[PDB]
């Protein structure tokens, strides 16, 4: 287990474009496409990741490349927040895939909000961290997801995946 198959796990995979949760065009394996509801803006930025025509439609390869660049972006986002990175760096491995998990599906936007959280985590509180994390609109409208999340975040183990 590693970040990547986690990932994978609570994405999937689609090669044509698709709506994520929240109803915002998406491709592959969870690859944010455009907040507009214009699916020619959308189908311009596919063509802008690939770099070629797509209509849509990209190959497996072109997904795993794609999410290989996505998941990077957050590893890389963590370690230049000031907030962020102090916290990451004192996690365990597994649980800074539960860290990247939580910022590959909420970007930068999240971090105020999840500040006592944060606070938790750097402490070990591992049981109060948990219970803090599910009272948010993260878990109350991805919680199976966010459950798997918070396991890993409470028990430094992949058992949530298993
Ligand atoms: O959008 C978000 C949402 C939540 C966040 O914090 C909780 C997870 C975490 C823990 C340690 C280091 C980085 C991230 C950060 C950004």
């Amino acid at each position: 287990m590693n970040i990547f198959e986690m990932l994978r796990i609570d994405e999937g995979l689609r090669l044509k474009i698709y709506k994520d949760t929240e109803g915002y065009y998406t491709i592959g394996i969870g690859h944010l496409l455009t907040k507009s509801p214009s699916l020619n803006a959308a189908k311009s930025e596919l063509d802008k990741a690939i770099g070629r025509n797509c209509n849509g439609v990209i190959t497996k390869d072109e997904a795993e490349k794609l999410f290989n660049q996505d998941v990077d972006a957050a590893v890389r986002g963590i370690l230049r927040n000031a907030k962020l990175k102090p916290v990451y760096d004192s996690l365990d491995a597994v649980r800074r895939c539960a860290a990247i998990n939580m910022v590959f599906q909420m970007g930068e936007t999240g971090v105020a909000g999840f500040t006592n959280s944060l606070r938790m985590l750097q402490q070990k509180r591992w049981d109060e961290a948990a219970v803090n994390l599910a009272k948010s609109r993260w878990y109350n409208q991805t919680p199976n997801r966010a459950k798997r999340v918070i396991t890993t975040f409470r028990t430094g183990t992949w058992d949530a995946y298993k």
